[PDB]
């Protein structure tokens, strides 16, 4: 009607007009947490409700890390309408990321790109923001609203196997998932654990910690991949998932490849690439990853995510939810967009709810 059309033709920019990016990403963590903004009036229909990684979540639309990196704002994304909410990356020790600028628009091709670097205030600082608030999350995700936290490892670490179990170890217990983030394109090394070999070592050792977690704290743990592998790094993720029985896949991060076609003046900045170019490269990986996985593993598919159709094609390709953060483009009329039209489509085409649409493109 007019609630998503003040903010796609004006508000947002009337501040991108404004603020540079990352004063924008820094406003809108402290706008969120504070609840500001009116509460989403889209109520979940049952349709939207999905049961995977030990839980319900109320409906399918998660907003990716990188937007709550310190966990800040994770009631006031529940609040905006998001079924799930994952923070971070979180590094162990507090650290600044890489100097400014380093977070670029992209307004014609409606993209970002970002080279944070993991900016973190660290494990022990978000680690006592969530106690704070850790049986309000309790509450939440019995009623269908779960958490994620994502886990980063240090500029400086020695020993990245080591960085993630301390993450497992401090935040699992507060987490629904975790996801080891073995994908930023920013941290020197760091897309190398995707290798085979450096791979099972480290995800063994976090499986091993997460296990020795009690029961009642013991998270779902997923991995987060690049869009930009071989196909035999795709084959070699897929083995080691199923060799170790990971909970599950978030597929994609950002690129570092540059499509072509790309007009914004602001391409040839280094970093990870998200956003609409971005869309069909990370739905292209979650096929594949679904088919290499036989569609046992859950996927959370992300990147380029602004309507309901792109939300109904990673579903589709394989996806049991979906993430979106680019589309601080639209503001937060977007999420209820999304949900209402994924909720039209899947009625459109016969599907009874999300839960049958999940990987239905390779069973055509
Ligand atoms: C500014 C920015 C910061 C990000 N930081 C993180 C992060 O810390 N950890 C992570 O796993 N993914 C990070 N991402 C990637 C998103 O989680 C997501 O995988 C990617 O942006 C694709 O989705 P989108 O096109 O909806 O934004 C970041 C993305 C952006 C744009
Ligand atoms: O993360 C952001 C922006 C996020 C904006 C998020 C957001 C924007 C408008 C809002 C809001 C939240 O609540 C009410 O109106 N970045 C700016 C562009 C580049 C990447 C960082
Ligand atoms: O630079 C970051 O912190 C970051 C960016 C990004 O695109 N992906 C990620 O995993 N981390």
């Amino acid at each position: 009607t007019g609630d998503e059309r003040f903010y796609a033709e004006h508000l947002m920019p009337t501040l991108q007009g404004l603020l540079d990016p990352e004063s924008a990403h820094r406003l809108a963590v402290r706008f969120t947490s504070l609840g500001l903004l009116p509460r989403a009036r889209f109520q979940d229909s049952d349709m939207l409700e999905v049961r995977v990684l030990g839980h319900k979540f109320r409906n399918p639309v998660g907003i990716a890390a990188g937007f709550d990196k310190h966990g800040e704002a994770v009631d006031g994304l529940y609040k905006m309408g998001f079924g799930f909410v994952e923070i971070g990356s979180v590094t162990p020790k507090p650290q600044e990321g890489n100097p400014r600028p380093r977070v670029f628009r992209l307004p014609e091709d409606q993209a970002v790109i970002n080279r944070y670097g993991f900016n973190s205030h660290g494990l022990s600082v978000v680690e006592h923001r969530l106690r704070a608030r850790q049986q309000k999350q309790a509450k939440l995700t019995e009623d269908g609203l779960p958490l994620g936290v994502n886990l980063g490892k240090n500029k400086t670490s020695v020993d990245a196997a080591e960085d993630y179990a301390e993450g497992v170890r401090v935040l699992g217990p507060l987490a629904d998932y975790l996801v080891v983030n073995v994908s930023s394109p920013n941290t020197a090394g760091l897309r190398s654990l995707q290798g085979k070999a450096e791979l099972r070592r480290l995800l063994t050792k976090v499986l091993q910690e997460r296990d020795g977690l009690r029961r009642v704290h013991r998270p779902a743990v997923l991995v987060k991949i690049a869009p930009d592998l071989t196909s035999q790094d795709k084959e070699d993720i897929a083995s080691v998932v199923k060799e170790l029985g990971i909970d599950g896949l978030i597929v994609t991060n950002t690129t570092v490849s540059r499509p072509a076609g790309l007009q914004g003046a602001l391409r040839s900045e280094t970093g990870g690439l998200s956003g609409k170019p971005l869309r069909d490269l990370s739905t292209q990986t979650i096929r594949e990853m679904y088919a290499l996985t036989q569609g046992r593993v859950p996927i959370i598919g992300v990147g380029g995510v602004s309507s309901g159709q792109d939300a109904l094609e990673k579903i589709r390709a394989g996806a049991s939810l979906v993430q979106l953060y680019t589309a601080t483009f639209w503001g937060p009329p977007v999420v209820g967009k999304v949900k209402r039209e994924l909720e039209a489509l899947l009625k459109e085409q016969g599907f009874g709810g999300v839960t049958d649409a999940i990987g239905a493109d390779h069973r055509r």
